[PDB]
């Protein structure tokens, strides 16, 4: 018998140990300006805001896994890498940023929720 589950949401449980949570993201695609350059030199840069006009077009795909710890919390959740997230906390992180999601980790207070979706996946039958 068993499975690797057979259709629904894939969800995975982490408690906070030592900030990190075992597994680790990967850099927001960095959405810098084609031509521009012209704002200080070393120092932070208005993101939010600007002109609801013309939006340029950003990826934001999605958050997808880098890593796992060897020993960690998400290692046991059972996490991987490769393994792309769908929620957060129980939060709907579907429209929302991985400025976003990332907060909901930070604020995971004492454990740290996620959400995958395992692929199609069987190298023994039993």
């Amino acid at each position: 018998g068993s499975s690797g589950s057979s259709g629904g949401p894939k969800t995975v449980t982490l408690k906070r140990t030592s900030q990190g949570f075992g597994f680790t993201l990967r850099h927001f695609i960095v959405y810098p300006p084609e031509s521009a350059i012209q704002f200080s030199y070393k120092d932070e840069e208005n993101g939010n805001r600007g002109g609801k006009q013309r939006n340029r077009l950003e990826p934001m795909d999605t958050i997808f896994v880098k890593q796992v710890k060897e020993g960690g919390p998400a290692f046991e959740a059972g996490l991987c890498t490769g393994d792309r997230i769908i929620k957060v906390n129980g939060e709907s992180v579907i429209g929302k940023t991985y400025s976003q999601v990332i907060a909901l980790i930070q604020n995971s207070d004492t454990t740290l929720e996620l959400s995958v979706m395992p692929k199609d996946s069987g190298p023994s039958s039993g």
